[PDB]
């Protein structure tokens, strides 16, 4: 709906979410996408006009999409969805190549959460799957999902990478 908030600069959709970790920090909670039911992503969603901070949105989305409750233990900062929207799709340099200039689709504000509880019933528990994954499994899931920005957020978290 038109509750959604956008960057006044880039027009990017403002989204907040959580990298939800086990207390031992060996695993991260992932959910299946609403649009692409095969892809494993992390809980996140559009900030709404009434929400006073990104943490509110992140914990609301973590509950709604993953039935996950916990405490925010770190600000993981921002990442951008840099996915393009058929004239000149690339702007090559002399020792490198890039996709043609465009604004970000989405500006993501991520928090690290320590999981305190996982509930069986939650708003989207019939529309999504949710599962804990080690770093290596999570990394592969977010590459498979084509979401390097979500992996960047995971890499900033305290998740144990030495598997
Ligand atoms: O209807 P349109 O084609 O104009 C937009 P689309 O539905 O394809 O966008 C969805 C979005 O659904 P919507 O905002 O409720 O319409 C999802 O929103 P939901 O999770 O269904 C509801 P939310 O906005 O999170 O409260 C989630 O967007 P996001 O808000 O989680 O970033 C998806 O992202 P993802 O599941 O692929 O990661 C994102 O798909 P994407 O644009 O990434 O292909
Ligand atoms: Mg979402």
């Amino acid at each position: 709906r038109e509750n959604q908030v956008y960057s006044p600069v880039t027009g990017a959709r403002l989204v907040a979410g959580c990298i939800c970790l086990t207390p031992d920090k060996k695993q991260v909670l992932m959910i299946t996408s609403s649009a692409h039911k095969k892809r494993w992503i992390v809980p996140k969603g559009g900030v709404e006009k009434d929400e006073p901070n990104y943490e509110t949105t992140a914990q609301r989305e973590t509950w709604e999409e993953a039935g996950c409750i916990g405490k925010i233990v770190a600000n993981l900062g921002t990442v951008e969805d840099m996915r393009p929207p058929d004239i000149k799709q690339f702007e090559n340099s002399r020792k490198d190549s890039e996709v043609a200039k465009h604004p970000p689709r989405t500006e993501f504000h991520f928090y690290e959460l320590e999981i305190e509880n996982l509930l069986d019933k939650f708003p989207e528990c019939h529309k999504r799957h949710r599962k804990l994954y080690s770093y290596t499994e999570a990394k592969q899931n977010l590459i498979d999902a084509k979401r390097p920005e979500l992996l960047e957020a995971l890499n900033r978290s305290a998740i144990i990478k030495d598997d």
